[PDB]
DNA sequence: ATTATGACGCT
DNA sequence: AGCGTCAT
């Protein structure tokens, strides 16, 4: 009743760049704009592996993880842009730099949490209170929300997408109570106004379009963002959660798309997020652990407490390369050469990071995968990272992995290595 | 033979 | 610390 907290205390947005690497390449090369386009890594094996797909190409069934040769079967006119190769490996610097452009613009509006290269959460609670004070009771015009969808509307008693969007927005705005400065629905609405402004600034100042979700917490804002892509934003109110969740597959909620979500489905014999409400908190904790159980109990009611962390920079800077099938590394010369290639990329990135961000990494994590191991990492070892020197870094990595060589000969490496990974971690201010 | 990442939880 | 999960 009057005491049951409803998880409506914050305004959180999730901003996600549409098909981000494609947009980076389309900005650079206008011939790719408004075309079925994808970004690929490498080319010799089956045309390269697709990692990003324009919405025009998605209409033909092109997806990430597809080989370009197969994508071309679905879409013979598909245009391709290739990720840069440096020191024998994919080099994602162009996309990291473009991501910094976008994150710096978002940071003008509020403190952001960098969730990925192209995704950031925004805590808008304070900006919303300020904008509400500036308003002073004045209602919110639909013109301030020209790309906003209100999830679940229109409802109750046209045949074009934009017409439906406007019908729902009008129902939403008509039901608003713009007098109550503490009203969660009003706060969300002002949050959406701010996100329209943020998205307009990103597009004006970078050329990049994005989608966004606005809700009361990170999971709902993420879910909201996915409802109307591309180049649109979606408001998911607390009141919209029962209907939204009543047909929402559990796997769609961030963190439930893997083994844990599959076990929720199998153990409880349910399919949809809303079905979780029938279980007590103790029941859920009994099946899924204390933390997961409490999280599921609140999540299925629309409530989540995970804060938007003030962190605009990545916590780790890493470099990795697979050596699949017959390219696996089987000589000491080979292992050392590739460790050096990875370490030289890492040194370049770390040196730029130290100049830009006033910090230094102090730990080097070395990860490998041996041939025949189903796991992604067969072994991880840390050592001290005391100098930004690629030769020292690769010699240290070799030292921490050299005992894994089963071969009796020192020249040979067995079982061959199918992956090398160097990661700088544990940053300190400098 | 997807691949190059990056975050975070567990013990 | 080293490993596993999840994300994409
Ligand atoms: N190297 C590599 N990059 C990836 C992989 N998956 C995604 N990326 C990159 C390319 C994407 O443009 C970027 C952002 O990922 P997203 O999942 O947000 O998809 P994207 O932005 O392409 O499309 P969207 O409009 O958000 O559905 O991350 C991957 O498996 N390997
Ligand atoms: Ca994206
Ligand atoms: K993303």
């Amino acid at each position: 009743g009057p005491h049951m907290a409803t998880g409506q205390d914050r305004v959180v947005a999730l901003v996600d760049m549409d098909c981000f690497f494609v947009q980076v390449e389309q900005r650079q090369n206008p011939h790719l704009r408004n075309k079925p386009c994808a970004v690929v890594q490498y080319k010799s094996w089956k045309g390269g592996g697709i990692i990003a797909v324009s919405y025009e190409a998605r209409a033909f069934g092109v997806t990430r993880s597809m080989w370009a040769d197969d994508a071309k079967k679905l879409c013979p006119d598909l245009l391709l842009a290739q990720v840069r190769e440096s020191r024998g490996k994919a080099n994602l610097t162009k996309y990291r730099e473009a991501s910094v452009e976008v994150m710096e613009i978002m940071s003008r509006f509020a403190v952001i949490e960098r969730a990925s290269i192209d995704e950031a959460y925004v805590d808008l609670t304070s900006a919303v209170q300020e904008r509400l004070q500036k308003l002073q009771g004045q209602p919110i015009s639909a013109d301030l929300l020209p790309s906003t969808y209100i999830e679940g509307l229109p409802q109750g008693p046209t045949v074009q997408k934009e017409g439906m969007r406007k019908q729902g927005l009008f129902q939403w705005l008509d039901s608003l109570q713009i007098d109550n400065l503490t009203s969660p629905d009003l706060q969300l609405t002002v949050g959406a106004v701010i996100v329209e402004e943020m998205r307009a600034a990103i597009e004006r100042e970078t050329g990049f379009q994005c989608s966004a979700g606005i809700s009361h917490n990170k999971v709902l804002a993420k879910l909201a963002c996915g409802l109307n892509k591309p180049n649109r934003q979606t408001l998911v109110s607390h009141g919209s959660v029962p209907q939204l969740f009543s047909q929402m597959p559990i796997r769609k909620i961030r963190s439930l798309g893997g083994k844990l979500g599959a076990s929720v489905i199998e153990i409880l014999g349910i399919e949809y997020m809303g079905e979780l409400t029938q279980f007590t908190e103790s029941q859920l904790q009994s099946h899924f652990g204390e933390k997961n159980g409490s999280w599921l109990y609140a999540m299925c009611r629309g409530i989540e407490h995970d804060p938007v962390k003030p962190r605009q920079l990545p916590k780790t800077i890493g470099c990795s390369k697979n050596f699949p099938g017959k390219t696996a590394l089987a000589t000491r010369e080979q292992v050392q050469w590739w460790l050096l290639q990875l370490a030289q990329e890492l040194e370049e990135r770390l040196t730029k990071d130290r100049n830009d961000n006033d910090r230094v990494a102090t730990q080097l994590v070395v990860s490998i995968r041996v041939q025949g191991d189903k796991r992604l990492s067969s072994l991880r070892r840390c050592c001290a990272l005391t100098r930004y020197d690629a030769h020292k870094m690769s010699h240290d990595a070799f030292t921490v992995i050299k005992n894994c060589n089963t071969s009796g000969i020192q020249t040979e490496w067995s079982p061959p290595l199918t992956m090398l990974f160097l990661c700088a971690t544990k940053f300190s201010a400098s």
